[PDB]
């Protein structure tokens, strides 16, 4: 009920994808009644949205009432679009992270921007980066958990990582791409399953491929709480301690060692895994976060930090605008 | 350190079992030096052993050095077979199931066993539980995470689950068969995510698959503290809310009100984890087990619960002995 | 240096209050750090203190360099708690009182206690200070300059009054319950400005109320030398006889007159000070008090006493703890 | 019994106020009799006042009577209306400004006037300020303790601070706007206490507030002796001292680096109040001044001065005219 | 239903004695799981109590609703600590004795304290029984049956009883230190059995020593209805007869003589032997006494006597209160 | 003054059973007047006896005056020497026995025999006790409270207790081998409070061992009343119910209900301590036993009873000698 590190937003409109790359496979909104859109991907239905998602005005009343100063604004993750063509995924992003900056123009005390990146190909991702930070003054960007076969461990990736880390650009990582069809088409499994699962291995792969350790000043924030990393860690740091053959052989120190080193956003829903969350990860790193405007979110920002018995005002302080502010390398004299 | 719910053991040894069934894909135990022995998987070591994978009387030993009452015995998952043809898999399930029984018979105030079924073709495996229960004694089995295609809600299933509602055999649920290549084949992720997220996956298809509901006296104990449940619940259980349409189709009740409904064992490795492993699954429901003899297991059979000054003697007694016997359906009086 | 009428202390812990009564308001302690803690009020910090705050061998070592024979331990205001439930204020008055106690027996002859009072119900008051004076032994009580809506004069205190009387116990009155919002958030002026004020009405509402001539044995004590109330006497007696109307309709007596009828400590930091104090309260009515151990007190007490070359030997003595002893009615011997 | 730099005077009439402006709230001054009138604000008699309020030749002859040579002439402060719409009071000012001035010609030898400013409006501020003295030949204005929620620390009163600096426009900083009701509804507290206390917050606000560090050539005298300054300057020094966190992140210099800084009245009423007065605030820096006509104020004015055995005959005339000039500006060949 | 004279109550906490005293071999409380706390002697959790050992509140709320009016407050016989240095056990029983005066004055009307002495120290065992009288307030002391090697006929301990005598200070003997291990430690042998032996062995001791005959004011009250004596006493006294050369060389008189000599509690479980040991000690010598919060205690205070059908209501009403009155000479009336 | 169950009786001399042994450690007779004599343990004298311990004429003498009709003659309990060899102590046991016998012989109407046996080595001891009762016609035999370190409960003596009750061979325990140094080296401790307490354990080690419910038709008989367990049975009832993990694991029946499954003898000295053992064990199962010839007995064997004028003449002639018959399984006629 301060800043919401963790909304999705989307322009109201934007060119036939297909029309202007040439293939398909892209994804597009189209309005058909009043207050609500379909996200379409060349057929499918694959997700119906209200005004909330594209109109400002619209969000910025919702934060109102919430109690909402702030919300990092970044697109929705099916944007990523790391699978197309290197230049056309760029020619998306110059597109989304201008839409962002327009909104953030608008408003510059009720949000900020996290760009997004044409991460398949890491010299364009890097320049793409430098003119988010150094043109359109957004303090970080947000990324996949994994870039095709690549995880975040890739050495492909590390001039990214250094280019950031210089920059002092933040990295929001999301949980996106989880195996969608066979056993996981039921139940909303990659959602509800797929995606904690996603973040953990992600939390795994810049553990144990150095990347932590390679880039010290690299802020990392993580979707989810970590998605399961908080409660596994002590299977994950008993197992590396037991085949350091298998676990060790890019970096030897024990994920343990890690805690501390990265953030999480707030959004796990229940008091208990809040309390472990913040044990786990620290008072200091974790952040509130909502997935607004998405129905898998937090439907009332800050409402179960505001809750814990256990927090003095101090923490809560923290976990509501105070950690994210430091992520963001933000003062608070700006909102 | 009372008992061991989660402990797995293989004959000494076994036929080729290429050349028993005719095509290849089963492990074979090599005898290579002394006190040691590999497991073959066509043409690769899956694993290392000593003795203690195979010998009763060291395994004893090791119990009573540790304080360790009894243990059940359960194959290695590895030799589930749930991909071989039915006959084949019932063959083999046969020769494991009845070595087991062997062991029991000469320690039985030491050892129970936990049968593995055909579960690929439920109407040899109804046949086979049938078997382990009425004829070699057993108090239940262990079964995989997944048959092949089939999550744990398939209609075909639930025979299997009728047979052991009716016999009173209970069910240890083991996660197997993860992604083991592509992004999985480093970091020893299967082990340390997959298996997990195997977990959540099988605990989520029990309950939205309408599992518990319909064979409300099953009893089912899942491995390694439910994999992510215990942190996720909060996630699973919102979204189940938000999405009745892709979530409640086969069970209308929140997956909130089958906690106190299952077991788990109580391996998670740190006290954060045990501590909100027994928060959320319940003090009643929480088995000590430890993956005896492998070390991605507890070295130290129950240290971890009896480390935990927040848990009164009580409570440490179910956790070290009273919820498995509760959970096997024995009494004290035979151990 | 002798004695010291002005000192605080809490019990090093206590139960949560929220829980104990069902509302929040209350202050806890929280131990957060090496030797220091933190007065929490709802999860706020309002005060940091350290060890000597609550550990009675602490004190005793500080009280032994600086040559403080005895500390009158009265509560921290905050713990007034006049605007709670009067069971509630009674219920931990009664926790707060039976803890100075202990410390006095630990300690008989470096300790005398002051308790507190429920004094937003004037029977429960009178009961509780019967308590304290007959079955702890406190030779006195600490309460606020004013109780909610009721400032000293108000008849509905007047039970207190006379049961204090009776009970030849002595009243130290402390200001507490400033403004602490609006204009009085800055430079701290609650304490440099607020609460001088508090004292100085709280002198004028004893003395138009009549509270002095119908109880003309009652001892009263006022904090900081009395407030600003030394210096405006002029003001505030030329006005009492400019207008009756407003100020004799209670007690016809000009307060000029009642100039050696009440205490006050010795501390307002400033040589001029202390000698226009000592003129005006009467040599006789001057007592040595510290505020110990918050740094608005004097941090070497009885200092200021021993600089004063306007001070005879006799007069310092007198400041230093004679005054002390009969204000309080208790004999040198036994210190 | 030289210079009265405090006393008030009204016009005998002026137009009903809330018929001129639009609302409520105003004074307004009837005569109800003779050598009587009423202030009256709605409803109520604010106060009782005689000829001697608004007629210059009868406060001659009373002048005469009691050997005073000069009042400075100041509107009675209920006038002051900081909470009315900025136009409008400037207007009510530039009345009272000019019927000061009307006053003044009349007795030039015997009169000096201190204007009134619409405090609430800096701008507006600024140009009558400019016009009283540039135009109607004002030595100074009288403004109060506070402008609604402003205190004089306030950086919106800089423009104004600046300009009377370079006017050489000294300031008169009377009590007003005290709290008025609730606890203070009794014993004409606000007079005899709450006006005390807002003339000590002002004095720490424009020291705090680094008033007096900007504007080194601002020219102040606070009324009433400066309230409780002088006796509680010990706390409120060391307090600073103490908690520069609070109280000097606007001005980082010790409150009593500013003693002789600025004058204060020498209406204490007190012999002994008048002695520390001059200790603290200096000889060169107290003023006679007498509240004429109000009861509250000195009636035989400069006997207290006068009746000073611990003062020399050339401080004396220091305290009653000597000091008014300088601080006025004026010389001694005016009068 | 009365009174108890035989309860025993700890402090919640007290320093690390091992640490303070520079050797090990003492007590400590853990608080690790809620309402319940370990006793700690090196090494081991020797016993777990509940709250109502502690907390005074807790053993009210139990009182009132036993119809306890009173309970006499002993600490636990394991602190006796006789076996360390003399000055160590000495600081030991002023931190437990301050605790039991500071318990007893915060409920002056429901507590009276028995001290501990350092009963090794003849000396300082002394100058502690002065202070518990004089300073404290106690009416009596609790001491062990046997005090390392001595016995309670040892000449060693006679200026402590000639103290007790002089002072009338009552002395309660607990028996304790019995043999722990070998045959006994079996079936609770050490409590069943070894704890009324060692209460026989300290009956047998006094009256074999001559402390009856030399100290015939001395008032000594014996822990569960004096062990074994009452049926015993017949042997005694023979064997006493019949081999003067071994029994009577201290003191002549038959064992018989000191039959009313000296009290025991009531704490014998069953109405035969409550019979018998009015029947032998007197109806005038048996005092209600209940070992709480033991639970080889009498679990409903007084509902052994209260179901005596042979008893009249004077006698009750004796074996309820007015014994312990007497024994602690007391007066009904404080309570 | 009928039957005497309890006699001790000695052969007139016996080898030296050091040269006949290979070692020291035992007991022999010596004469020194004609009808005085010692018992030596390897040198030195712990017992004076008579010639009343050999001669049967002088004891058939004293017995005729006394109105003694039957002794049951056992061995002096020094002779038990469980602690040496087992095959000496068969030889011993066999000696003495066969002495017994003899002696028997002599007066068939005034004599029967209780033989002793080599406890240590049970195979041995069924042995000897066919052979007494078989060829020796003894109707039981005498044995300690305890064998070396085993208690009555150890099951070591198991087949002891199903030979006894097969053989319809009734059993007497006499306490033995108390602690004679340390504490218990004064006021003939041992005899006095040790050997009562001997034989308390005894009883508890027989009824929680599961000895009386294991052998329901084992006939027992305790020494000296049953030491305190008539008085004390209440609180080892208590402690059973409250602790059965210390007292209830080889037999769960609460001790009260083992109330008349044995026997006691009535030395007990005095009418309280009779009756109430007649009230806890039943009037028939104590049998009047006298330990002639020794001091610590009784000298008017059967006066107590006599004295009871509570008891009828039936009750009187049980406790003279009808339950000795009972328990002896004898028939009247035979005396
Ligand atoms: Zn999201
Ligand atoms: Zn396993
Ligand atoms: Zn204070
Ligand atoms: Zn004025
Ligand atoms: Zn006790
Ligand atoms: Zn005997």
């Amino acid at each position: 009920m301060k800043i919401d590190i963790h909304s999705h937003i989307l322009p109201k409109e934007w060119p036939d994808l297909k029309k202007r790359f040439g293939y398909g496979g892209w994804v597009q909104l189209q309005h058909h009644s009043k207050g609500e859109a379909k996200l379409l991907k060349d057929g499918k239905v694959f997700r119906v949205v209200r005004e909330n998602c594209w109109d400002p005005e619209v969000r910025i009343r919702e934060m109102d009432q919430k109690g909402v100063t702030v919300q990092a604004l970044s697109t929705v993750p099916v944007m990523f679009s790391y699978w197309a063509k290197p230049e056309d995924t760029l020619n998306l992003c110059q597109l989304l992270n201008n839409d962002l900056a327009s909104t953030v123009v608008s408003y510059p005390r009720r949000f900020v921007g996290l760009g997004t990146l044409p991460m398949q190909a890491p010299e364009l991702a890097v320049k793409e980066m430098e003119r988010c930070v150094k043109e359109l003054g957004f303090p970080g960007v947000q990324i996949g958990t994994h870039v095709n076969e690549w995880d975040l461990n890739a050495q492909e990736l590390f001039p990214v990582y250094a280019a950031a880390e210089r920059l002092k650009c933040s990295l929001f990582v999301h949980p996106w791409d989880m195996q969608m069809d066979g056993r996981m088409a039921k139940y909303w499994l990659p959602w509800l399953v797929g995606m904690p699962a996603e973040t953990t291995i992600a939390i795994c792969s810049m553990i144990m491929g150095g990347v932590f350790e390679k880039f010290p000043k690299l802020k990392v924030c993580f979707a989810h709480g970590g998605g399961a990393f908080p409660f596994t860690v002590g299977r994950i740091s008993h197992g590396f301690s037991m085949r350091p053959d298998l676990c060790a052989q890019d970096n030897p120190m024990n994920p343990k060692k890690y805690l501390g080193s990265f953030y999480t956003d707030a959004l796990v829903h229940d008091p208990l895994s809040l309390k472990l969350l913040t044990d786990v990860i620290g008072k200091d790193k974790v952040i509130l976060g909502t997935d607004y405007p998405f129905p898998l979110g937090e439907l009332e920002p800050g409402k179960l930090i505001e809750s814990m018995e256990e927090f003095d005002e101090e923490t809560k302080n923290k976990l509501k605008a105070g950690n994210a502010l430091a992520f963001l390398g933000l003062e608070r004299k700006q909102f």
